[PDB]
Order: C-alpha cells, then structure tokens, then sequence
C-alpha cells in the first residue's frame, strides 16, 4: 500500500529591503510544502518536502484550493508506478493538472512545481535513493555528484555602499565561490559602472563577475549597457529585457558577443521552446536559467530538456535559478551546467546539507535519500514542524 | 476627497458538467469583486464591481493576499487624476502591480484584471458616464453603442445528443443571434463532423457556425481537422493548437484559408505581441480574442491595442472572449469587432442589462453609468449583496 495521506502547506517569509532593477523583496514569501505518505523507510514515515524559489511569492491559496485537493481525491491506485510499489511522479502531476486550461503559465506553475518537488522527494525516499541517483537511473545515464555553484547577491540596499558591496563579495569568495553575480539597472548606468569596477577590483583574479538586469531594460537601454559592459571580462549578462521580448534578446547578439543568460521567468516548456525559437541565443556560450520549482516541477522540466534537444542545445547550458537543492539533484543527475546559490539570502531555504563545503566553485552531493533536506538541520527543523 | 475604502471579494460557483476538448467545468469558479469608495452621492455610495471570465477559476487568495492590500495601503492622494476629482485607473493599476516580477502572466493576471474592471466601473460612475462613452472620450473617438455579439455553447455534455445540440442552437437563434459557436476536438473527428453537420442543418441560412478546438490539437491533428473543416462555410476555426505554439498556428495558414481565431489564453500585451510577431495570422480575416478580465484589465488591454497598431492590425479584429459587460463597453467605446456571449452559461455573470434584446446579432448599449451592471437585476442582486 502506497498513498498520499495529506498535503500540508505553510507560507514562510523571506522578505527584506534588498532591491533589483525591477522589484524589492519587502513582502517576499514562499510556500513550504509537505507530501505525507503512509509508507515507512529508515524506520520513519516518509514525507516529501518542497518550497518555491524567491521572487514569485508563496502560493498557499492555489495549493489548497486547487491542486492538493485533486491529489487527495484521486484514486490512490491510479498514482502508482508499473510495479505498484511507489508513486509515479507523472501520474501525480497529471492528476493535479486536470481541468487546467492551456496558457497562463504563472502562479499555478509555482504551486505545482512546489508540490512536484515534494512528490519527487517522497518517491526517491520510498525507493531509498538520493534523488540525483534515481534520476540518473531513470534516464540511463551516469550521475556526477560534483556540481558547479555560483554565489548570487549584490543587490541594492538602503545605505549599502561600495565598501559594503566589496565586503559581500569577499564574503562569498571566503566561502569557496569563484563566480559571483550582482544586480544592475537599479541605478544610473555610470553608477552601476562604479559598482561593477569596485566588485571587479575586489575579486581580482580569484573570481569572475556576472551581472543581472532583471529584465528591466528596453532595447536601447539594453544596448547602452551592453556597450559599457562588453569592455569588462564578465561571466555573463543576465535577463537584459522583458523575459518574453524574444526579439529584443535576438537583437543584442549584434552588440554583445560575450555570454548572456535568461529564462528564470519562463515557466513552461512552451515558453522555453519560444525562447529557443525566437530568442537568438548562442547555444555554445549562453545560459538557460529555467527554474523547475517555479515551472510545474521536474515533470515539466524533463519536457523542457526534451525541447532543448529538439533545438540542438545541450543540458550543460542549463544553470537553474532559485538556489535550491531540487536543482542540485537535477544538475547532478542529468548533467546540467550547475546551480545558482544565495549564501546570504532566503535562509534556511536553499543551501546545502550541513557539512558540504563549496570548494573552487563546486560542492559534492552526499548520498542522502531523496532531495537531502534532512541533511540541513535549520531547514529540516522547519519541515518536520510542518509534517513529520 | 476620493478614496478606495475597501476591496471585498467572494468566490462564486459557475460549475457544471459541460466539457470541451481540453477541460470540463466541474469545479469552475469566479471571483466577484467590489471596490468601495468613500464617495457618496444622494446617500448612495459609488461601488465598482467586477468578476473574471469562465475558465481560469476564481482568485480570492491573490486578490486578498497581494493586490487589494497594496491598493488599500497606498496613499489615497497618489491614486487620483490630474484634477484630483476622480481615481486614475492607471495609477491604481501601477499601485497594485508593485513588486511583481516580469513574465508569468497567468492567475495574477486574472486577479488584477478583475479588480481593474471594478476600478473602471467606479471611475465611470464617479464621472457620471457610461464606461463606453468615457472611453471614447479619453481616446478622442466617437462611441458606437451597437455591438455585435455571437452565442457560444455547443459543449459536450453527458447524455447530450445531436437533437439536443440542434435544440441548443435553435434556442440561440430564437433569441436573435446569427452566429453560433460550438466546441470540437472532444470526440473522434468523424463524430465531430456529424455534430457540425447537424448544427449546420439546423441553423440553415439564418446563422453561421464557428468551431472551437480549445488548443487541444497538435500540428498533424490541427491539419487533419482543417482539411475536414474547410469544406464547410464556417465563420471561424478557433484556438487550433496550444495558445503559445505560434509556429503551429503559422503553419495552418497553408491548409486553412478560412478565418481563424485565438488569443483567449494569452494574458499580457507581451504575449499578444508574440502572437502577432510569430503566429502568422491574417490581419484581414482572423480574430484576436484577448480577454481584459483575465489579462490585467483594461489598463493592460489598452497597451495591447497599442501593440496591434504597431503591427498594422485593426482593433476591429478583436472580439474578446468571456461574454462580459466590461468587453461590451470596450467594444462600443473603442471600436472592437464585437463580443462573445453565453446565453445559457455562467449566469447571472455576463449577459446584458434587463430589456436589451439581441437583434440580428447585435445589441445596443443603453446609457447606464459605469459598466451597466445595475441594469441586470439578477447580477446586481449578487453585487450589492457583496458591498453596497
Ligand atoms: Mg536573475
Ligand atoms: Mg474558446
């Protein structure tokens, strides 16, 4: 007997006055979800957990009012795999997606992606395997526990000056990171130049710098920043214009030969397909940042990887946004290019298991069952408080 | 003094076992919203009302947790027009859109669009004008109260046969409609052919038939249906494939010269822009069905009309999905091609003021202040029950 006995949710705050070119995180929240089963492993009830990434807010209402109910109301026998000894993630996905009209991929994509995370967590636990190894198995590939991670921060903050910006970055380098990201477009172009040079000077030859415009720029502004930016050895220029203005992105290739990245705000394989079709991105050097937690989960992310193949892209071009363990498992299991990380933000959500250190921009996935949340005490404390 | 004193919401059920190619309306709901102002004329305070269209579900949670609060917390003086004698819809729009990241246009687009509807309703009432006339004024154009409307139905229903389908359609013709729409793709292609011929025979020369696939078809199926459909004198072929698969839509032009329609499931001007850029639709005969109530409202719809102009399209190509009075006002005020109508569904939401009859596919907008909800007793009853 294998069945989902309950789906609990609790909205947690991850707010602060940090600000980027488009938004400030003054009221930012996230949904912590628990998928409770009636299965037991390692002498404890198996409970899958999940939470959504920063930026799109918690989805308690949708989870309760539309998706959780469908799962709990579904015939338990129709959510199992071939052998009937575990849950089939895709069947659970399909079950919660009934009566949902096409298009409109936002908000509900976060609710579903967060539940999906907890479902895969439970499935892996029931199978007694680390999620990344279960994924490698299902895809017939060899997993690689060594995953590249970069530190994201450099936000605009009330009273935060250049010296403080430099300190923040040095703080990331002190922790083993060799690639850092900062926000831009939240100040006059010449002020951002100063912020960039300050950071560039601080990290010297020990790390590379990536900048994020958060989709705030129109074509002309995007080009203006491109001309200023291309004179520096940046790791990448992220989300220059509106995430859906593919023509704008395509036009940037003419002014910015260096690597660019985007995708965190595209939440479906259909939207990702359109990015690959009309975005004009360079598959040899650009980065795709789709976030499964905000995009209907891993079940959907697999369809997105299928889209990349149809368009001749390599999964190694993917570096998910979000800084969460779900992405780490996908990266390690399916060969993504790496994962984002927020060493000083949104804690305890995200991060790594207690003990794993970042060495030369890389961490090594320990063999913990499921996603590995249990290994991060301050996070797991929050989770077992929700359901155990 | 002009200020929004409260924003109330109540989720109403508009469910039934009707089914289309993609979804069934078993759990369908809608949010009824009231924007209460401190403006009282003759011991009667002005209250704006709004509700979202069928298909995307109610958004009580989002409205309460994210948007209403921003409006109520905003400085009342910063939401007024130049003269400070009325609310500025765009300022209210901007106020509720703060701290919202780009992309992900779904769900929140419905919440905002529903509040927006109530805001414009209140603004027009405060100005003492029918919304459509206020719109014509703001755009410097002449309003036209005669609006084209078509009856939408023909859903798959348990135990509903051809005879019953025929009766449904005759029922619409009896009420003055000369264009009817039915769902397709919810049965084998040859069964749908039978349903189509049945309806075609029933309406004879008194009306034209439109078919809706609800975005269920893949390219090959879309083409197969196109070959079958093009042999009949259909009014239009709606949403053939996924609303975001623009390439699929473009490819259909080769097999279906007759008019096609889509757009109900695109909820932003950015998404509409992409449809015009990559959809390959014929601006001389196709129809755009964007629904302001599901797309961030009229404030956003105006930006969408701007997008149509930038791409050489005429607003007369627009026939909003949803069957609601907000669209009727926009159609009459800005010259859209007409509006959808559900004579037998989702009542009392949608419809026309008590007394206005559909004659030869057209209704004539009476000069009621605001949207004109007060003129439809069964609907207004529900509204004043929410707030008065
Ligand atoms: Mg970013
Ligand atoms: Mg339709």
């Amino acid at each position: 007997s294998v069945r989902i006995v309950d789906v609990r949710e609790i909205t947690k705050p991850i707010s602060s006055p940090i600000r980027n070119a488009y938004i400030d995180f003054t009221k930012m929240t996230t949904s912590l979800v628990a998928v409770v089963t009636d299965v037991v492993r390692e002498g404890k009830r198996v409970v899958g957990y999940g939470f959504n990434s920063n930026g799109r807010y918690g989805q308690g209402g949708l989870i309760r009012e539309r998706f959780a109910s469908r799962i709990l109301e579904a015939d338990p026998k129709k959510l199992l795999n071939e052998a009937g000894d575990n849950l089939d993630p895709d069947k659970v996905w399909a079950a919660m997606m009934i009566n949902e009209k096409p298009g409109g991929h936002g908000e509900r994509s976060v609710a579903v992606g967060t539940i999906d995370m907890a479902v895969w967590d439970a499935v892996a636990k029931i199978a007694g395997k680390p999620l990344f190894r279960l994924l490698a198995e299902r895809h017939g590939v060899k997993a690689n526990p060594r995953v590249f991670v970069y530190a994201a921060g450099g936000y605009y903050y009330p009273g935060k000056g250049l010296s403080m910006l430099r300190g923040e970055m040095r703080g990331y380098l002190d922790r083993g990171y060799n690639v850092v990201k900062m926000a831009i477009g939240g100040a006059p172009i010449e002020e951002d130049r100063m912020r960039i040079e300050a950071v560039l000077e601080e990290i010297g030859k020990d790390a590379q710098l990536a900048v994020d415009a958060n989709g705030r720029f129109n074509l002309e502004t995007g080009i203006a920043y491109a001309k200023m930016l291309r004179d520096y050895p940046l790791f990448w220029y992220e989300e220059v214009g509106d995430p859906l203005d593919y023509a704008l992105q395509a036009a940037l290739a003419e002014f910015y030969p260096g690597p660019m990245a985007t995708g965190e705000n595209l939440f479906s394989h259909q939207d990702a397909r359109n990015l690959l079709r009309y975005g004009g991105m360079r598959p040899d050097r650009d980065w795709l940042q789709f976030d499964c937690a905000l995009s209907y989960g891993l079940c959907e992310y697999q369809r997105t990887l299928e889209v990349l193949k149809t368009h001749g892209w390599s999964p190694s071009r993917c570096i998910p946004h979000g800084g969460h363990q779900m992405s780490l498992n996908i990266a390690a299991g399916l060969g993504l290019g790496g994962n984002e990380s927020y060493p000083d933000l949104f804690q305890p959500y995200g991060g790594f298991p207690d003990g794993v250190r970042v060495e030369n921009g890389h961490i090594t996935m320990p063999d913990l069952p499921g996603i590995g949340f249990e290994g991060k005490s301050d996070l797991y404390k929050e989770m077992k408080a929700l359901a155990e």
